């Protein structure tokens, strides 16, 4: 109704699990708020310029901007910062890439991130991370780390089911918790925040076999389900048990000798993909201390949150960290830091994480060619060391770019 | 009952709010379970040497062994993990110590160390880390990291209220919040676990106070709140807004231009305390880039595990890491490593744990000079390259000591 749809171009198609991508896709994309109008033209030129350059000509995206967060309500109105027709344009284009969004406080406005992973059951929040040689790192051997993260998208704390201590709601809840489910645990039933903390076999089978089964096709080496288990038994431990579980069930999974981890052997490769877990805080540990033993992971909402943040730290890459959230029906890239308003329009930020998140979309619709130009020029830009000001601050003999210029050196390195 | 109170020795006394030690109080410890059989007999050996020479012979401690966790059933009988005389003399002798515990999985018990810091009402979990010149870390500057944590004991997630999936509790609590609380965002509610996260003013106040508290009584720089209240408002959200508001009415606390940022003028030393707080995901990510902008920090149970986890591996002291839980009318300081059952009786973990716990005690009894010499003793050993298998493998020019070894490497070096 404001979206513009474009005249050439074509909307791809889910033909039962399958994508079925045109020559000329129509692409949704947010531009995102903050630093996204800075970002947001980066990716649509490096984007570009690989189609162009891998398909010669044959193929070419077809941009369609949709609206949500602050820019939304310049277009539809002060009071709207999700328009209904945005989830029903993902729905339809099956495809998307956003830029960061800015949610307001003030208005009972719940994190608008997370109501479109919750609005479009995108369950994966899919995070690969790892080293691009050459970016400054704090740690000592960043190239050791090369980790995939599953988190769980729909369930835990993360759903935003809670009351406000004092509240009438709260106090209700508090009352049923302690007269009728006879909980004594409660330290100070008085002015107290309630949190809800579901955990559900269907919501964790899910996550779990989009994991073990990105690790057959991308032959892995491991699943390591992560987890807060010992103290949340029935949430975290239940994640857990209902893991393993689905990998003995669905995928034929053997006890390496008295257990508790299992083997999968992967039907194409014939290798085996060990199933393990380890909980959550010695997990956090064992990334810096021992990154090479880990790979393919999967976790729970929270967790995945705070272990993909802690990833992307320690390899340099807080900046150019990519993402996506898929569901069965569409899915949706994005940028996955912050819109930085100080910097906003000033062409200076690094557009790093929605251009590798472009990478992820165009390896999603199987454009793997426009795909592996874009890493390639990742890369070279990075080895080039012509680099934009959050990377050249830590390094010694860096060329500074504008954020529009590293999108160049990325064409330039193609 | 089964314990041996010592002939010699008189308990410590707490007149309101101090305590008041004698020359020769009884100190009740708990040996622990695994390497507690190590690590044990090591601080008492090193404990002993740091009063016996900071007071020429007029101290001394009476150790007095008490019971919990797999010892305990060897003791009062197969059943009982954690007898309720425990709880009596911890609260009446005042300070303990003690070593890691085993809890069983297969009997519906849940994790010893928490039920001991819930039954005591050892509200503060109290973390220090900072960096042991000389040891093997994997980050580039781990000097560079000195942090205290104040971590929240006695609410959050972390108290143990939930429901088994199918259950027939779980089933009524989900009615409750479906039909008589209109929760429409739980996207599965069957074969669903449900886990209840508290959060009260009384709870995150009395933690903040502790936390400024510290910060005036050792002049540090700050006080970071770290949270997670964009996604939980009334939980991780409450406990920043309640803890800037004790900093404002407790301590005269005053913007930073614009806010939200306060200052508190330390009463004593005249410099100004910033009363700050960042989100807990950007945190796991700024301890590793930018460390030497913290300092003091409190956060809530589960955050304040993962952070004390993550600071402590980045400094190479996941087998040296103090703690203590402190209430009000009792004090445990404890090893905050695992009972690592395969390496029980060898003679060879880190004693490191333990040792630097006992100087926490040894200086919250008021014996400064005492617990002076133990880390002049630690830092000597390490700079001394004489020590342990977890350091030794990762050091190159190291000497090879057992456990009691290293208790005598840190004797040597006082």
């Amino acid at each position: 109704s404001k979206v513009v749809v474009p005249a050439q171009g074509k909307k791809i198609t889910l033909q039962n699990g399958k994508l079925n991508v045109p020559e000329n896709p129509i692409i949704p994309y947010i531009e995102g708020d903050g630093i996204g109008v800075d970002v947001t033209p980066a990716m649509l030129k490096v984007v570009d310029a690989a189609v162009e350059k891998a398909y010669k000509g044959e193929r070419k995206i077809s941009w369609m901007e949709i609206y949500t967060g602050e820019k939304s309500t310049q277009v539809y109105g002060q009071d709207v910062w999700l328009p209904a027709e945005t989830l029903d344009l993902i729905r339809e284009y099956r495809v998307a890439i956003k830029g960061p969004l800015t949610t307001p406080v003030g208005g009972g406005i719940r994190e608008l991130n997370v109501a479109l992973r919750q609005e479009l059951d995108l369950y994966i929040c899919l995070r690969p991370v790892r080293y691009y040689q050459g970016t400054p790192s704090p740690v000592k051997h960043p190239e050791l780390t090369d980790m995939v993260i599953f988190r769980e998208n729909s369930e835990d704390i993360y759903a935003g089911i809670e009351w406000k201590a004092d509240s009438a709601d709260a106090e209700k809840v508090i009352k049923f918790l302690r007269e009728e489910m006879g909980v004594k645990k409660i330290r100070f039933p008085e002015h107290c925040g309630i949190g809800i903390k579901p955990c559900s076999e269907e919501g964790t089978k899910r996550l779990v076999r989009a994991a073990i089964e990105y690790a057959i096709a991308n032959d892995r080496d491991s699943v390591t389900l992560v987890h807060k288990g010992n103290i949340m038994k029935f949430t975290e431990g239940a994640f857990k048990d209902w893991g393993y579980q689905l990998a003995r069930e669905e995928f034929g999974g053997e006890l390496i000798d008295g257990g508790p981890w299992l083997k999968v052997k992967n039907p194409n490769t014939g290798k085996e993909i060990v199933i393990k877990d380890v909980i959550a805080d010695a997990f956090l540990q064992q990334i810096l201390l021992r990154p090479a033993e880990y790979d393919v992971i999967a976790c729970m909402n929270l967790n995945g949150d705070y272990i993909s943040d802690a990833l992307a730290a320690q390899v340099g890459g807080i900046g150019i960290a990519p993402g996506a959230n898929i569901g069965d029906e569409c899915a949706l890239f994005e940028a996955t830091h912050g819109t930085a308003p100080k910097y906003a329009g000033q062409d200076k930020v690094n557009p790093g994480s929605i251009i590798l998140s472009a990478e992820m979309m165009l390896r999603h619709m199987g454009w793997t060619e426009a795909a592996d130009l874009i890493v390639k020029g990742m890369e070279g830009a990075i080895n080039a060391k012509t680099v934009t000001y959050d990377f050249e601050r830590l390094m010694d003999g860096a060329k500074l770019l504008k954020c529009s210029e590293f999108g160049d050196a990325i064409i330039e390195n193609m």
